[PDB]
């Protein structure tokens, strides 16, 4: 469960993650009391992870994204590589999948150049094999939606 | 253009979105009226698209996510795929993508059988054929990163 008053809110926080405590409550119906715990119960029992601002990657340098499809090369070791790329900055995304490849990286990147890079560290730090594809245009980039 | 300090404003708003002007302020040294100024500069050249609660989509009721690739049945048309399917709400991210495919979709679902449901309205709104590859587990996602 996450009752119906609940829904409203988090559909309102996913739209408008500044979106103010009172102005919540009033299309919320209720009291800025009600709400701000709500709003607190919600991240408690983990419903709204975190707040953030959404950056466009291109306005900061990261002229090339890719998604990188990665599989291990010995399945005799423990197939650790979330944890191995965990500090690897550029990877933005890791995903375990059901495919011809193990994990997808979603990875950020100065130049093709750049990529190069980042692939060879990523295959010597996990122990993978790297398969990528280049992102040209991000039409739109995480609408959730709340059934 | 990009100085120093808007550096400061988008890291810390990357990791928190609901950061008050007066903790960004005492943050990149500025009033809490210089730090107005700047974040709204940043929202309109295109620096910061919005502003979003990271929801669970576990928690609201999407057990099954996947990228969905997506290629023209016939692709002498110009290209269409985003906007028609723009209107279909669990489609969560399209990225046009080099390769054999044309773009790739993050979808979210109740299940195995609505995932079944959405492939039809996909391959049918977007006249496309259709590469699923299911999410068994995401690891971490979005850490927007700021160099
Ligand atoms: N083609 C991928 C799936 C994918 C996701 N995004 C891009 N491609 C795999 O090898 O598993
Ligand atoms: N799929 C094409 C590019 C494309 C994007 N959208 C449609 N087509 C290629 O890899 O060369």
């Amino acid at each position: 469960a996450l009752d119906d008053i609940d829904r409203i809110l988090v559909r309102e926080l996913a739209a408008d993650g500044r979106a103010t405590l009172s102005e919540l409550a009033t299309r919320a119906g209720l009291s800025v009391s009600a709400v701000q715990s709500r709003v607190r119960r919600l991240e408690s029992r983990g419903v709204v992870q975190g707040y953030s601002a959404r950056i466009n990657p291109e306005a900061v340098g990261h002229l090339l994204s890719a998604f990188v499809a990665i599989t291990p090369l010995d399945p005799s070791q423990p197939d650790d590589a979330p944890a191995r790329l965990e500090h690897i900055e550029e990877v933005e995304s890791c995903y375990s999948v059901a495919g011809e490849e193990s994990y997808v990286l979603l990875v950020r990147v100065a130049s093709a150049r750049a990529l190069e890079d980042l692939l060879q560290r990523i295959r010597t730090t996990a122990n993978v094999r790297t398969r990528s594809t280049i992102i040209l245009n991000t039409f739109y980039s995480d609408r959730q939606h709340i059934p």
